[PDB]
């Protein structure tokens, strides 16, 4: 509309054919098209029909449309606790970049080896908004929130077994931090966090 | 320091004397905000800090005349019902103590949604919107879909039965984050205003 | 019996062969036969044995028997929040039509774009009973309940990931509305809601 | 207005003075029903509204002589045990204040199911049945399978331990909706009568 | 031992080859051998090695050893609410018969059509112990418990979708009955209920 | 009637006067047992029933001299700790009022399991064993594996934190039913003795 | 006996007289430690044991002058906030009564993590570390990753809302056990010091 | 580092190719390499690339590096309640042995037949640390804790059906014991318990 936000397809409840119909209908509008939670088998069914589509395997995201050059004099930090958080981390990063934001990835800096976090603390503190992504104990959000004076958006992930409860423990831990200045989204919702981060970053 | 934020005392686990001790030590540190301060604890505290202002509904205490706002924008504090007013006023008083303009849009739940559209101009003009609701957390979803500004949802613990002291409102809000919505802990109006302040003042 | 209600088969705990035996035994009685939660592979095993059966792919329902012409001077509105709710939405609509009710589908009017709801508010308010079907935040039920002065039956769906909890959050949200005038059924139970709606509509 | 429904005050989060203020403002709006009103709050309210009727068991207050019923049919209020009577009487008083005939079928739980069949003629003759039960929510399932009329099940919070303040009764009732059963929130006898009234008066 | 109870194999955590080793080792002892939760594919791997084994498809149980003639002047009633409860119902019935008990099956008498229950109430009341098996609302246990003056053992089943929660709701309902004289076992544990019923029946 | 069981009043939701009314109506019905009767409610009740016996720990009241036991066997009431004694004594007093011999084997939890083996002869000689435990429900599993008699496990609500007012003890006991174990609701010593009585007297 | 451990009374479910009775019976059994002893129960107990020491914050009571420590190493008792001090002091007093040196590292939560690194030399020098925290249980994860010594995490029940009386802190700590972390029940500072004592004294 | 602890790979969130890259990079460092939760199909993809790797099928663990000779004058007891606990039991035992500890396995001594436990009580009491591993009712931890005056670490397993709740009941039971002297780890985390046991054993 009057806002520059791209169209977003939730490719989970839609089939690969439904998506091609939704994409082809909105390919005559404007902006770019972002599709989240799009399986690798679904993009195979998409590659002939949408030959201009770019698939980001790790993020399970698909973008059709030239990525916008960065539009704001700042960057968003996407901070991850472990490599298992990378899929939802890349979902947020691809979302933030599709929305026109510079993204600095600070991956695999969980508190199990907290020295890695302080080595990249200069990068995290320089961002305008920090997205912290973690599963299991999700303790990294609390540590980051107490160390940066910038808006932090915490993303709980469903990574882990046992008492991780498909992300519920990470969610409860991060909500109990809220070390102030932390705000939380639903489990695995890297897109939603990047949506909010983009609005904060683009002020 | 170095960030511009006033000092914050979490006066729940502290006695009326401990709070007076923290204030006198901080008489070189802006204004002082004290959250979650009961009236019975403020009565014992009123003879000690004669310049202190108590916000009964917010259960908050301010120690020092606030200067002008730091930023010309405003934060919108939106509530679904009058029962949400305590944590709303906690968020509103926190945001104002941090130097933010606050416009209160109270009691506009979706049971009578016409009240919400009447105040939609005020909400959309805000730089950040804090939506506060209990029981059904539906107000966050409606606001999030109607404003293209950051929304921070605060679930309240109002209600019995299946409201589960805010647990249902919290889960409802978390499932609306695909909009511009982000969520804080139950009743944490302070935390919401803390993040809202940072977004508004950048 | 003395009531016009059709026979209903719960084709979930029965195999495609058991269903043909249950159908063939009741095909000498009266009324129509409705079978819910009937997989697409199960209807394939049914098509030779029951050549008069009609399968509604989206609803996962099977009807054997001429659909009754509408029997009451009113219609039931089946209102859905998103396209992912369509399977259980069609389960309710096929049930309500099998019971002899006119059905007006008002699909994909979730509160993410609430303007779509008011565009079809005339249709919803004209119904005698409204079935509201939604997953995730299930907030649409509360919004509809406050806007219509007719009995509303809310159906929580198991659509969604994370903290949706296979419909539990939608269920709790709708139960906490009950904006008065809302009544709730079990997760994904579009049939049960249409059963109650039919009784209200047929008074 | 425009719907025929009396005004409803949720007198739980309001003080005895606030309720009297809402009534005097509404002295142009039918009868006035006030739900969830404690006796300690009604005592302070009794000198203010001398024409008011208090239903002790229902914790409800009515402000105005009810006219005749609007419809010749009746709503059946069915309870499994005497402990369910408060929320039952809340539902019964609400339904009568909305202009519905109410036949009470109380204390007919399945522990002694012979009581249920003795009153089955009254239940089946109803236009709508509200079934109210706690602990095991089994009465809803039995009634739902025995009547071909809309059933609205109300779980109550009676009991300790694994009753979980109505959570088990609620889950039991939700899993009986394949019958003619539909469910409301725990203890929400008002909401059940509200929907029952609409079904009965169409 | 000094008690006549047969050996019981929990064929869930054991593979079809492990079971043949456990069976062959105890086939030189005494009594019969009962194996519960034994998949249909596992009995295929068992049929060559154990050619004297009998598989009860519905119960997912396997018995090696001549079934004992009834040993007590009474019978146990195994009462079921719906056909979906039949697998765990047959698990209890095969267990009770392997332990030397007469079993009277009263199947598919749920409260949705309660008239079926009273038609077989004479049979249920004549038993020395009643095993009530039900899922979803598990309300049948409460109804049976109030109608019979005999020990009742309630078995919650994991049948159902939505808010049935894989048997948790049935379990909570039955525990809240305990209409006195009802006692409860773990979800789907028809064996454990028949174990206790056998001890009560054999006094 | 027709079953030999004494009349049972659930005196929790009833007042001291209501209970006296039920007793006088039942003065043609065996002994009368009243469960879950507080001492403050029994004090108001003591002048009314001067022949009544109160069991303080069990919170139970008996109205009539019990005849001899009906059956020579005995029910074993086994507890893991002294905190379980109230619901244990409720089960013991219920079983004795129903005409069963009761042997109490109290405070034999697995923290000091040597106490359990010292009293194993008494437990194994029982016709039915009621095992009562809170926190870790481990005593049921140990007893169930050691006796070839019906075991009825009663979880108690003793403890805070992750005991969850008996929820953990309940889940532990339910997962031991592969032994000779069957389970009742939290704190339901009455229900356990009710079933135990039926097994013992057949 | 035979293990060197002092006798431990769980004084929560016992009255001030019962505890004095257990002590007089134990006057041949080391020092006597009594945990979870309220001040109102200790006031009635103070005239009875005039040699007894009460630790108000720990709600613990010691009966006998402790000899020297048994082992030259020390146990570190680490807390995230001042609200954790009661269960921390319960753990500290228990560990000292069992003959262990205790170094308290209090109020070093990750909200201000600089306090933690300032005291890291003391924590790393410990033979066993007990980490005690509520709300977010993040302090256990940070400590577990920073020390190569056994860590025993104690969740506390501080907080409302989604802290769930320690349930969230407990789940957070359990998901950090891949470090050197092991977990005890909510608020169980005694149990943590009990295991810590065994590790420290081997 | 200065500590002798081996490198540990969490082979759950990594693919068989990622693991070969992580292993080959750390095969030029020191100590042994332990990889937990490594599927049997993943080791097949590993056997050509890592020909010196040893796979322990039951433990789902992989070790590359000569196992260290025992380094402390004591042994750790790994005590199990049932055969279904053996996978996580062997995960702990392989971890403890990779860390340089003698391990005494006391398997299948659940309280259903408690006499088996006392027969091996001499072995359990002689250990410096006891790891108790149990699912379902996890009652064995409480029984062991009251019988030994040594540090006990309880591991809840996700074995079982119904109300076992994938290990939650065992976890809650063991936490409620903490019979003092018991300490608890997350569900199925035999590695984490052996990590702590190794530190206690190596003092
Ligand atoms: N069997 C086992 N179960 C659980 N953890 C085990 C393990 N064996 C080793 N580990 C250890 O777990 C660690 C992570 O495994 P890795 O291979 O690197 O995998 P990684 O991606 O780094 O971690 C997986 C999950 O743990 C979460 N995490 C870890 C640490 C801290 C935080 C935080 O909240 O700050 C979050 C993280 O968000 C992610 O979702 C490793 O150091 C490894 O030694
Ligand atoms: O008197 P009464 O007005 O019932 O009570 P009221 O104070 O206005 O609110 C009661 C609770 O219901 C919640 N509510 C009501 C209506 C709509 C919504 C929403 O989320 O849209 C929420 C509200 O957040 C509040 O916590
Ligand atoms: N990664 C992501 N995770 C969650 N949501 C994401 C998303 N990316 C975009 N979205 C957004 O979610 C929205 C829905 O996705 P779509 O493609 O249209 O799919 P849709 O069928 O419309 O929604 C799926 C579920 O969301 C429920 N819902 C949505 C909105 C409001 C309400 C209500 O309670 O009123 C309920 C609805 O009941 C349904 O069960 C889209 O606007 C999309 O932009
Ligand atoms: O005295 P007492 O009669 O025990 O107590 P009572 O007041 O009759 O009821 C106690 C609770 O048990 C519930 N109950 C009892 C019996 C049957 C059913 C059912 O749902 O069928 C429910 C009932 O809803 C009530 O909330
Ligand atoms: N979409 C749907 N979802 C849920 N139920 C639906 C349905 N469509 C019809 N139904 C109705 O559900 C009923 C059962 O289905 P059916 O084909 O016969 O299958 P059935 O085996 O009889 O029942 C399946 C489960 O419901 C449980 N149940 C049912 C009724 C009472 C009780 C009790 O606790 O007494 C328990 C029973 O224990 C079993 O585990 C049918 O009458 C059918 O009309
Ligand atoms: O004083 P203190 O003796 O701690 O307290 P105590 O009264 O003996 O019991 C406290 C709770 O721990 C439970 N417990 C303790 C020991 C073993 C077991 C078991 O189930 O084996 C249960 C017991 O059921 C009781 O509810
Ligand atoms: O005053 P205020 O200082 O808010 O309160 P405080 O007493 O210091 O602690 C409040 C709760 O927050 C918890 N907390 C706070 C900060 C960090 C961590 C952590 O786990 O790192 C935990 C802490 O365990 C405590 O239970
Ligand atoms: N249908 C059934 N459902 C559940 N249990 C059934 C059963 N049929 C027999 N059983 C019995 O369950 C027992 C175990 O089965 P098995 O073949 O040996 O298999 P097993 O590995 O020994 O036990 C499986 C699970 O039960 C747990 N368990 C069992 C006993 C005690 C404890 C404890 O906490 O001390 C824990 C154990 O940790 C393990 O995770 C057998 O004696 C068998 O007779
Ligand atoms: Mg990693
Ligand atoms: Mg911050
Ligand atoms: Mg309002
Ligand atoms: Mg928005
Ligand atoms: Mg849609
Ligand atoms: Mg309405
Ligand atoms: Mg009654
Ligand atoms: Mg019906
Ligand atoms: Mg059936
Ligand atoms: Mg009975
Ligand atoms: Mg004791
Ligand atoms: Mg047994
Ligand atoms: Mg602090
Ligand atoms: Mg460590
Ligand atoms: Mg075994
Ligand atoms: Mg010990």
């Amino acid at each position: 509309r009057r806002n520059g936000f791209p169209e977003v397809i939730y490719g989970a409840g839609k089939t690969a054919t439904q998506i091609v119909g939704i994409v082809q209908a909105l390919s005559q509008q404007t902006l770019p098209i972002l599709t989240t939670r799009l399986s690798a088998e679904k993009f195979a069914a998409l590659q002939p029909a949408l030959p201009t589509a770019v698939y980001h395997a790790t993020a399970q995201c698909m973008t059709v449309g030239e990525q916008p050059a960065p539009k704001t004099p700042g960057y968003i930090a996407v901070v991850t606790a472990g490599t298992a958080d990378q899929p939802v981390a890349e979902e947020a990063a691809v979302t933030a970049e599709t929305f026109g934001n510079r993204v600095e990835r600070v991956y695999d800096v969980g508190v199990a080896g907290i020295h890695r976090l302080f080595a990249k603390l200069d990068v995290i503190r320089g961002a305008r908004v920090v997205i912290v992504i973690a599963g299991m104990e999700g303790a990294l959000a609390s540590v980051v929130g107490g160390l940066v004076d910038k808006p932090v958006i915490a993303v709980p992930t469903s990574v882990g077994y046992g008492t991780s409860f498909q992300g519920m423990t990470a969610l409860l831990t991060m909500l109990n931090s809220c070390a102030s200045g932390i705000t939380v989204v639903n489990i695995d919702n890297g897109f939603g966090a990047a949506y909010s981060a983009s609005m904060v970053n683009q002020m």
